[PDB]
């Protein structure tokens, strides 16, 4: 039954755009087994195709079979119930607070890089800091899979790999890319970088970063910082 994402398309109006949420339904649909196929849109040069199927103009959005489906978040939730045990893994954290782990950051560093005002700029950062600490926090505390068992080096440590254990659940496909914006913009815009003493976030993204579910559905770092550029610039 045919899966076909459609997302937004970047400089050239070829290559995927930059888009958190193009890359995590895209990394939904690769974590999920499923035969797909992904079409970027230029959405100052829209097909006849596209035109008809997504009269609105929603992007990123889902069809399958015949249906149309926009809305990130429920195109998601409609994956998750759909393609379903045995067929497919279900991907879903299985720690409610998996869920909610970073959820700040994001608009934590939309603050910081949109921010204009020099008197500012100290401020908006430490509370870019506080967040991913936040985040740093929750990677680093045992999840109850892990109920005490220790190295005696590292007492009361997590050893785990991703939000929720040591698999991708939606929880990451929902972070990860935003992270990924962070990173990037912030890297080339604000001399700023996640600090390597934030070894819980540090092991997260090392271990994104190997795993090709992250790495290949990333746009290009150039991609990232040409959408940014203009809101980046501003402080001076």
């Amino acid at each position: 039954p045919q899966v076909e994402l459609f997302v937004k398309a970047g400089s050239d109006g070829a290559k995927i755009g930059n888009c958190p949420f193009s890359q995590r339904l895209f990394m939904v649909l690769w974590l999920k087994g499923v035969t797909f196929n992904v079409t970027t849109v230029d959405t100052k040069r829209r097909t006849e195709t596209v035109q008809k199927l997504c009269p609105g103009g929603q992007l990123p959005f889902l069809l399958y079979g015949t249906e149309v489906h926009t809305d990130t978040n429920k195109i998601e939730e409609f994956l998750e119930a759909v393609l379903c045990p045995p067929r497919y893994p279900k991907l879903a954290a299985l720690n409610p607070e998996s869920n909610t782990a970073g959820l700040d950051i994001f608009a934590k560093f939309s603050a910081y890089i949109k921010n204009s005002n020099p008197a500012l700029n100290d401020n908006l950062e430490k509370g870019l800091l506080k967040a991913l600490k936040v985040l740093d926090n929750y990677l680093t505390s045992p999840l109850p899979e892990e109920v005490d068992e220790t190295s005696a080096e590292d007492e009361g440590v997590s050893q785990r790999k991703f939000l929720d254990g040591n698999e991708l659940t939606l929880a990451d496909c929902n972070l990860l890319p935003k992270l990924h914006i962070v990173q990037v913009v912030c890297k080339k815009y604000r001399g700023f970088t996640i600090p390597e003493a934030f070894r819980g976030v540090f092991r997260y993204l090392s271990n994104a970063y190997a795993r090709e579910e992250f790495a290949s559905t990333c746009p290009d770092d150039e991609e990232i910082e040409l959408a940014y550029e203009q809101v980046a610039k501003a402080l001076k």
